[PDB]
């Protein structure tokens, strides 16, 4: 039907269905009398399946005779979403598996509904390692992703009396198609135990055993016959685990238990024994895993030509001593070899600034976990001061801040310095962000090794966030300028020539019109809501955090609807005002704001004085496959953390790349949006990061704001005496104090001029033509955030290996 | 190459070869340079698949047409070993995978010792239901096998210095090939809870859920095209389970612990939580499925008209109150008309008269787990016993002995009692076996209900217990008679006329000296075991168990070495001795006479003076693949349990049926067997039931025995002193003791007839053509033992269906 989508030609379309009953009877077991639409979706997930498989073989055997270095991503997220559709879509056969269920008399929308999120990550982090894994095949790249596979992923969000409820996310319950176990290559792992000396060195012994299990997924390339392997660890007890009889059976389960569920902590750091379990069993499984992959291409010199490991933020940052113990303790390399070797091999990335989400683990943890690696921690540290020293003389408090060691109360280890010492390179995230990096948190390092710190500004897939869920903007897109944008993002940059195009105009405003109607209609079906179309759609979907500042945009919305109750027939722009996201289970600040959003909905939506001008609706269960439905829609894009505190964010590049305008403050890869598309064409306000410096020095009372703009103390009193709870007047004092006396985020000193900003956006709405010219700007130079351009950076800057656009055979 | 393995045609050796390599690519997702040979048993095993699935799909289509009473056989057991060869067996497939995986370069035999057992059982009961399964399907009947997907089976036992060690039996570390997951028939299963009593009647609330969610394997009948189903249910935690977070998802392990591991003892009760779950588990899901496949078929009067329900032993007895709690709590039947249904609807078969071996539960076990059931259980005891009453006007006794609920210490609920109370057929496994319970433990309910009390005697298949495991044998045979006995086992009869005839005399001969061969070097290879292939195979292989008295046979090995030692320049028949199975893990008697037999073959076996003239060999992991292997190497079957105890016995029919001659005593099925081949045609000794009863009446006194047998007395001075244990004299004091002063089973009573009728033996065996031709009588009145003549009389006599022969379409 739409050119994009591929050729739906007669051999193809016969060999599909005649495919697709074949896994329905032999796969299946079923015959059309009995089959659901679920048992539709796996025999169409068979039948799409197969067409990887030879592309697969073909290309882990490439990979074999030609040798080239290998990339390995090790991340304890991958936020996956779903597989089918992505798929059809990298390996040109949408219209076709279309056409084919047609023809079967079934909906292949319908079946996409089907399919389960492997929801195997929390947020922007899991989600940047997909986009990577995508972009690094469609550039021909020799890459595995290393992961553990969790049997629950991140909860399901159901809201009960306007509350966040958790269930399980029971992903596995109906099968996998896509994975493959290879229980043929199972490994062991050590835990526990204890370090003897001998004359030929340190032994680790007395360990218990777990052993992990690999299932690999396929990743294909875009239309390059590329497929890569994502490798997920599972946990499983060795058989003679204890071996009353009964009791040392049905204890299995405490070794299997590493592998159960992903920690839900976002930008937060909790330390527990059972993720740090998790974090090791990463680390020594893939690390095993590499070296023996290595052996099959004694000489350890080549090991950094033929092998990178990119740590996901410090999460794996093990590998680093686990490379040592493997190379001094059973290679027998010399420790300043084996050093080498390592720092060559490792490379880095943070993702954060926030002083709570940085890992720094208690040593009396890691002596009874992991007694050989604490060690080497010592070994490291040791050596690297004495570095430190060497170039510092007499500066005494530099070593106490640079130490991995950090003294007080529990000793910790802190995991960023640990990364730092044992990498080659360091990058952050985004311009603005690695240029904080170098300033505060690791000024001391960037002195020590300036040529180690290196920016990448993050990205997101074209495939999955433009053509997979916005197939209507990418066909009118390649009407003008043909296809090869897909995988050359840049090309977008022709669009500026159609700016004054009326056809064009018309036809970019049309799409938005008809995701917002597919979006309005989603919603009543699947939830009984019920919006105005014709509105604005201003979306903030995202976790919830206090830095995220889900709060100010709160504020806002109780200025628009008093602003309204005080002038009722005063015409306003009318908006539907869409905030979704997950709370952590104990993040109990992030809970009441969640309490709080659906408490103004309820007072906002049943107002008969507001009609349908104003509607505040929380957007349930927040997850790659809800994002791949309102990202579409959105007409704004809410981009609101206080300066300094989003490293980069990504849900941003989506929501440029389809349609939506963005109001945001400077922060993050924001710079750079605002920075290619001209200032003009974004909404920014607020502080910059020198303003919070600057009033942090003074030091913030949030009472000045109050004193001052009289909006904001009405909201404030109507918080406090129960207006937004009247059968529980008390029920948001916490968020009141919190604004009050402890904001860690300055909400109040950005409210005026968001508020003001907000004010720009409508007025810009009521034009609709200037409106779409200015959208036409912004997808026209968001080119730049495609995670190609990232991970070609990476590959040049970092990992010494050239991308290719080549094709493999057939 | 053989005939009865069927026909290699041109065209499906072709087909096979490419179905072959398709699963190979597809779905192994390898090529021929990296593929294992358990690549290759896979492969194999998806291509024997795929020809059951139409054929079963078909099938269940028939009886939904047809709707024919259907059978359900509730059991906690299916002993069910491997499936390829069988399958291949009974589609007629075997030579056509044969010549096509030669032609592939593969050896069939190879692959096919790479299949797991299916160890969901431990011994005769749970073999019993598998055998029963194969003949259900090939009489044509709507059979059900129900029963739970144990994650562990049976242990696997490995031998350390000669004592057992226990590892678990990881079974499905691989992948099953042949169940197909049901997670849309997924049912609850509630636990503890409380009774309301309500004015619409009682109501069991406050429970917790368990979820119930199918597997079903196909199970194809012998050249019939029919394929029925067995459903194994597993534990599965509801969704909002619980719902630290951590911890909540973390114990959805206690839910599911429920199907981890079967309990393995066998032939002795423990009355432990866990196992009472299992057992309400299995049936309180399968009787919901029941009633569902019975409502798409209001009117319960037509329930025992299409459904039978089978009970194998007492371990489903709760299936009896569950019907009644279903009919009278949810369908509001009126208590006598639920009654009336139920009855009709269930029959039990009894298949011990061990005390040690019956059910009896707590009451406050019962009353905590299933307050609802307790309840139902002391209602059907209150009016029983007022039957009883009337019956029996002023035998107050005869109502303490009859009563549901025993009095005492604790009080229990005898499951037995409620067995017969609540079924209308009740059933020995043997003659002398269904004698004994109406003369002793059911005497009274006899007394009661005589028509209810039936006798059905064991079977084996013989398509696993003849054509797959002693293909040479099953060969000669078809070649004489043809091949119809294969499923009309009866017609061995005629092979009566080939007892003199010279060629018979001597292929009879040459199969057992090619399967003793076959199994000496699968010795060596799998074990380093040097054996003389020239020797008796005298083979006792059963569970360990005080009453199938393996302690007389280690006396009579003895006695064979001491009479060596004392006249080495004697001749003896050569034997090689040997004994296998499995003791329960807390069984102490038991895992010292596993000791014991050990510690003989230490001293046997290396002292030079008896050469090879005696071997003593523990055969490890005895398990259905291994009596596969050495059944058709045997030349005696030794099964001499004390008269009474073996209710049946059936590994006593494999024996007969594969060409050994059989020792045994008058107990179980031994005595239908003597009786079929003739008593000339046996080496029947010892104490009948009779004699074992005037024993017990006068009081057993070993001393006696002791004290006149002065061959006895040496080998118990023998084991005292330490000669068979010298670093540890007093090892087998427990034993001696046992044996001196606590013997229920009479080992030393025996033991003079024995050893005289093991001389009896020898003397045959010295004479070869005599020997074969003893042997020929024992095969050719083997027919009544298979267990299609078994299930055409449950089906007569108790489920009131007809057997069928008949094809179903191909
Ligand atoms: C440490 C750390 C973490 C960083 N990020 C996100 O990581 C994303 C990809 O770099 C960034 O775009 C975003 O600004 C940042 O918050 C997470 O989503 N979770 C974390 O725990
Ligand atoms: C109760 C009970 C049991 C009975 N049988 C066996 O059940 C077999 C099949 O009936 C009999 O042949 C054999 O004599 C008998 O011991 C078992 O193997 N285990 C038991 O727990």
């Amino acid at each position: 039907q739409i050119s994009v989508r591929g050729l739906a030609g007669v051999e193809n379309v016969t060999e599909l269905k005649k495919n697709f009953n074949r896994h329905l009877h032999f796969t299946l077991v079923k015959d059309r009398n009995v089959a659901t639409p679920r048992d539709y979706y796996f025999a169409l997930a068979h039948t799409v399946r197969d067409h990887l498989v030879g592309r697969w073989i073909r290309t882990q055997q490439h990979y074999y005779e030609k040798d080239p270095k290998r990339i390995y991503y090790l991340s304890l997220e991958f936020y996956m979403g779903r597989t089918l559709q992505n798929t059809m879509v990298n390996l040109a056969l949408e219209n076709a598996c279309d056409e084919a269920t047609y023809q079967l008399g079934l909906d292949m929308e319908e079946l996409e509904e089907i399919e389960e999120d492997a929801g195997l990550g929390n947020g922007g982090l899991g989600r940047l390692a997909a986009c990577f894994l995508d972009s690094m095949a469609t550039l021909g790249l020799a890459a595995y992703g290393y992961g553990i596979r969790y049997e629950f992923g991140i909860f399901n969000q159901k809201i009960c009396g306007g509350w966040q409820m958790e269930e399980a996310d029971d992903w596995l319950r109906y099968g996998n198609p896509w994975e493959k176990a290879r229980p043929e290559f199972t490994l062991p792992v050590h835990f526990y135990g204890r370090v003897e000396h001998t004359s030929q060195g340190a032994k680790w012994v007395d360990t218990q055993v777990v052993l992990a299990m690999p299932y690999d997924t396929p990743v294909p390339g875009y239309r390059n016959n590329v497929v890569n392997t994502m490798r997920l660890w599972s946990a499983k007890a060795p058989n003679d685990f204890n071996l009353g009889y009964i009791q040392a059976v049905l204890d299995r389960n405490l070794a299997e238990n590493i592998s159960r569920v992903l920690y839900p902590n976002d930008n937060f750091f909790e330390g527990k024994e059972l993720r740090l379990k998790q974090e090791y069993f990463v680390v020594a499984a893939t690390l095993q895993d590499i070296i023996r992959r290595f052996k099959s291409s004694t000489n350890f010199d080549a090991f950094p030509d033929k092998v990178a490991i990119q740590l996901n933020d410090t999460h794996p940052s093990l590998a680093i001593p686990e490379l040592m113990r493997v190379l001094v303790d059973l290679e027998r390399l010399d420790w300043d070899k084996a050093w080498e070797v390592t720092v060559k091999t490792c490379a880095y990335t943070n993702h954060t600034v926030l002083p709570e989400a940085l890992e720094r683990w208690p040593v009396h943890l890691l002596e009874t976990l992991l007694p050989r690696h604490l060690q080497i921690i010592y070994e490291i540290n040791q050596r690297f001061l004495n570095r430190v020293a060497a170039a510092f003389p007499g500066d005494v408090d530099r070593l106490r801040r640079m130490s991995l060691v950090e003294e007080g109360a529990v000793k910790r280890i802190n995991m960023a310095h640990l990364c730092i010492a044992g990498s080659h390179a360091v990058n952050g995230v985004a311009r603005i962000h690695s240029e904080i990096l170098k300033k505060t948190i690791f000024k001391d390092f960037y002195e020590l090794e300036p040529h180690k710190f290196q920016n990448k500004t993050n990205g997101i897939t074209p495939r999955r966030w433009l053509v997979l869920c916005n197939p209507g903007l990418a066909e009118i897109i390649a009407e003008r300028i043909g296809e090869e944008y897909i995988s050359d993002l840049d090309q977008l940059r022709k669009l500026l020539s159609y700016v004054d195009d009326e056809a064009f105009i018309r036809d970019v405003a049309k799409v938005k019109q008809e995701n917002k109607l597919k979006f309005a209609a989603y919603l009543e079906r699947e939830y009984k809501v019920h919006i105005n179309p014709n509105s604005l759609f201003d979306v903030q979907v995202k976790r919830i955090h206090e830095y995220k500042r889900q709060l100010l945009n709160c504020l806002h919305v109780i200025t628009l609807y008093n602003r309204i109750k005080k002038e009722p027939n005063k015409f306003v722009v009318p908006r539907t005002v869409m905030i979704g996201g997950k709370a952590a289970p104990g993040y109990h600040m992030a809970k009441m704001i969640i309490k709080l959003i659906t408490a103004i909905g309820d007072v906002v939506n049943h107002d008969p004085v507001v009609g349908d001008r104003l509607r505040v609706i929380f957007l349930e269960n927040y997850r790659v496959s809800l994002a791949e439905k309102v990202i579409p829609a959105a007409d704004l894009s809410e981009q609101i953390s206080t300066a300094g505190t989003e490293a980069s964010g990504t849900g941003n590049m989506k929501f440029m790349l389809n349609g939506a305008l963005t109001i945001g403050t400077m922060d993050g890869a924001n710079v750079e949006m605002a920075e290619e598309a001209g200032e003009e064409n974004f909404f920014i306000f607020g502080m910059r990061v020198e303003d919070v410096d600057r009033l942090d020095q003074r030091g913030y009372n949030a009472q000045e704001y109050y004193d001052r703009i009289p909006e904001l103390r009405q909201i404030i009193e109507q918080l406090s005496s129960g207006f937004f709870s009247p059968k529980q007047p008390d029920l948001f004092k916490d968020i009141v104090n919190m604004l009050m006396h402890h904001d860690r985020f300055k909400v109040f000193a950005d409210y005026e001029e968001y508020v003001k900003c907000q004010e720009r956006v409508s007025a810009l709405y009521k034009n609709p033509r200037e409106w779409t010219r200015m959208v036409i700007r912004n997808i026209a130079t968001s080119g730049k955030f495609s995670s190609d351009r990232t991970i070609a950076q990476y590959a040049r800057e970092i990992w010494g290996v050239e991308p290719s656009r080549q094709r493999l055979p057939a």
